[PDB]
DNA sequence: CTTATAAA
DNA sequence: TTTATAAG
């Protein structure tokens, strides 16, 4: 099986990733920034109860920690209910990077049709997978209370931060480097937790998606072995249907 | 909920 | 000028 031959590779099987190799991210701010405090809209407690498995469950994983910041910024009284909070006003205050990460057609025009055997894998929790230094972690607070009162933080890259998708982009293709020089005979193509595998023939298509799977595994991070689409001639990527060298 | 942009 | 849409 796919699932117990790499046990490490997939979410539902290896645990909570942490890309091991990758330094705790700083992220630096612009040159006039200076700390901003926007008051928490209060929640119901409908909406409370909802959010609140989800809060006890990263607290569990160490991915929110308590803190004391000069930074707040809200989590949606409204937001089925997940927690999303608004960084805009901290993504404001943050240095901008130049977006690396390439547009899909673009991204797809590096698919040749010599190879016509896919893997389609996605990262899960892809952002919490990478540390954010301690410096940098106070940047991102909010507010929680649990009345039956006080600031968490993410100690991971967190969602809603304008820069997440270029540091993880770039993260990852930094940790599959030599992926990509030991097998020079497959296509990779990286859109940020989006990934797809391309061989010449099923076989080494095989052979491709275990020496990655593995390799994804060992690095620390974690892809959907529900949604995994392997060794196909036929597959969903980025909105794409792949079939016969289309698309 | 708030806020940026677009459409009406 | 208002309304709608989208997104953190």
């Amino acid at each position: 099986t796919w699932l117990s031959d790499f046990p490490q590779a997939w979410a539902e099987t290896g645990g909570m990733g942490l890309a091991v190799r990758q330094a705790p991210l700083i992220i630096p701010l612009k040159a006039t920034s200076t700390p901003v405090s926007i008051k928490q809209y209060p929640m119901s407690q409908e909406a409370r109860l909802g959010i609140k498995p989800h809060i006890q469950r990263l607290l569990d994983q160490g991915i929110l920690v308590p803190c004391q910041s000069p930074w707040n910024t809200p989590l949606l009284p409204v937001k089925d209910y997940r927690p999303v909070q608004d960084l805009r006003e901290v993504n404001k205050r943050v240095e901008d990077i130049h977006p690396t990460v390439p547009n899909p057609y673009n991204l797809l025009s590096g698919l040749p049709p010599s190879h016509q055997w896919y893997t389609v894998l996605d990262l899960k929790d892809a952002f919490f997978c990478l540390r954010l230094h301690p410096t940098s972690q106070p940047l991102f607070a909010f507010e929680w209370r649990d009345p039956e009162s006080g600031q968490l933080t993410w100690t991971r890259l967190p969602q809603g931060f304008k820069n997440s998708p270029t540091l993880f982009d770039e993260a990852l293709h930094r940790d599959l480097a030599d992926f990509r020089i030991q097998h020079p005979d497959l296509i990779l193509l990286q859109y940020v937790d989006d990934l797809l595998l391309a061989a010449t023939s099923e076989l080494d298509c095989q052979q491709g998606t275990r020496a990655l799977l593995q390799t994804l595994g060992n690095l620390g991070y974690r892809a959907s072995a529900k949604k995994a689409q392997i060794c196909q001639k036929q597959v969903k990527y980025l909105g794409y249907l792949l079939k016969e060298g289309q698309r």
